């Protein structure tokens, strides 16, 4: 039984390390993950994800040991080692810019009023609301990103994340594949769980068996193609 | 430092996980490494690389943690998961088979024999001979495995592979970039350390800044040519 308020929200530090994903820095923000972002293992990614969200180890441990691939250490991140692009990060991100033209790291307001204006007259985002999304925000890659990468690999990771935001941040019910926008708009620009407002812990596991239909769903409704050379080669490592 | 007479080589038993890495398989022999060949981790492996060969912890990390990839452990592998094929193994071994082919993860005598005969005349292998092997053995798989992959990262990690025995089975200067074939022999044909043929441990460190020209050099004399795609995606877990 995690006592939330024993996880209070504290604002990252001048030192403290952040990365691209709000997920992991909400949980770094409630002391799930250390406050300081730094020195953090897929064991710790498991437990605090596990702990804070109900996400089970299936998803974490694969996407947990793809992104230790983007640190200079034998086991460990800092958040921030997250932003390097081609391993996990990518273009088209819901609230980044694309590396080549701007800032792939920090919440950006303006690339994020995509999402914000999204599911006009519903007070939740769902699927087709974040399939929409994902078709704007890429054509508007394509468009002033003449470097931008687009891929089976980016559009299943970009996907994955429109299906994290789905869940994790649900009224309590993850298979919905619906989200509060008062609860996902907190999580995005405060990076912090929405707890005030009455978000909850899901009391239902998010396992790979719950996300996978709701990414393929995803995909399907966003009317996708690849770009380019269409090539699924990730950064094996910082500096290459 | 390190203590060899508490590391002594037994032969695996039928039960011990053993991998398509000489260099592990090796290490695990010696204990350096669990001699079972199971939950080991990425600092384990570079305590153990460190110990037994004196290879440094910037080469071990990389690689370690692609090849952590290969299990559905948050940490640990088993020496055997690393056969994965698309992962680190690939076509065109020293020693293995082709997967589509044959067997991906034992020692084969016939496979080894382009190797045995490299640098005829000579007490050693180099260099020149190293490359002259790599170019034979990936003109063999052309030759014979009609699913045979060859890109830019298999090249380099082939020849990663080929620097290494070079290095670290070398009479004391890893710099030449030249190991004599008794050494090596027995560190392929064994997956033993030779002591009492006259081996002995490194004391020039064995890292990145040492080993990436002698990769880049048998690269240029291979003759390498891209053939396909020369798409360098990897296979980012077990089961996909
Ligand atoms: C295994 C652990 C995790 C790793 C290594 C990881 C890594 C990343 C990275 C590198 C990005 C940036 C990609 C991009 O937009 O360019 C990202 C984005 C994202 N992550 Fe995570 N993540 C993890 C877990 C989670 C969790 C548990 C959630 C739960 C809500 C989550 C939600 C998101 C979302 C919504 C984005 C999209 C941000 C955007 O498009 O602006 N992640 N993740
Ligand atoms: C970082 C840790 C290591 C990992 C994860 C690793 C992984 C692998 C894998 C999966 C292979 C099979 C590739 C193939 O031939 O298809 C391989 C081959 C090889 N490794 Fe390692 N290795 C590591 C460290 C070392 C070390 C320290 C040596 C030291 C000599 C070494 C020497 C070799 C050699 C010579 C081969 C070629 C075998 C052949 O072509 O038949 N490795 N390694
Ligand atoms: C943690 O990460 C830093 C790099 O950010 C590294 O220097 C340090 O050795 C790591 N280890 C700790 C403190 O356990
Ligand atoms: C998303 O919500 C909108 C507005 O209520 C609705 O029209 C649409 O059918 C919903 N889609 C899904 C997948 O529930
Ligand atoms: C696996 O290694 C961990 C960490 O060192 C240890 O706690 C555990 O007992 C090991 N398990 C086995 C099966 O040896
Ligand atoms: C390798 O050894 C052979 C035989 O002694 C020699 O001809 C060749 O030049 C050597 N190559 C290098 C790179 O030293
Ligand atoms: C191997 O290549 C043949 C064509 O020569 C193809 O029919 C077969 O599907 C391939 N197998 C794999 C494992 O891709
Ligand atoms: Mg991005
Ligand atoms: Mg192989």
């Amino acid at each position: 039984a995690v006592d939330f308020s024993a996880h209070p929200w504290k604002a990252p530090g001048p030192n403290d390390s952040r990365g691209p994903c709000p997920g992991l820095n909400t949980l770094a923000n409630h002391g799930f993950l250390p406050r300081n972002g730094r020195n953090i293992s897929v064991p710790m990614i498991v437990k605090a994800g596990f702990e804070g969200y109900n996400v089970q180890s299936d998803i974490l441990i694969l996407a947990g040991k793809v992104g230790m691939l983007t640190s200079r250490e034998a086991d460990t991140i800092s958040l921030e080692d997250l932003k390097l692009h081609g391993t996990i990060e990518h273009d088209a991100s819901l609230s980044r810019e694309d590396v080549a033209i701007g800032d792939n790291l920090h919440f950006n307001e303006a690339i994020f009023t995509t999402l914000a204006n999204s599911n006009p007259g519903a007070d939740v985002y769902n699927i087709s609301s974040a399939a929409q999304v994902q078709h704007d925000r890429l054509a508007d890659s394509v468009a002033r990103n003449p470097n931008v990468t687009n891929t089976d690999l980016t559009a299943t990771i970009r996907s994955s994340e429109s299906a994290f935001y789905l869940t994790v941040m649900s009224a309590g019910d993850p298979l919905r594949g619906e989200a509060p926008k008062k609860f996902v708009n907190v999580f995005f620009q405060e990076e912090r769980m929405p707890i005030k407002e009455g978000w909850k812990r899901s009391t239902t596991p998010i396992n790979l068996p719950l996300l996978g239909p709701i990414i393929d769903r995803i995909t399907e409704l966003s009317d996708w193609k690849p770009t380019g050379d269409n090539c699924g080669a990730i950064v094996l490592g910082p500096g290459l």
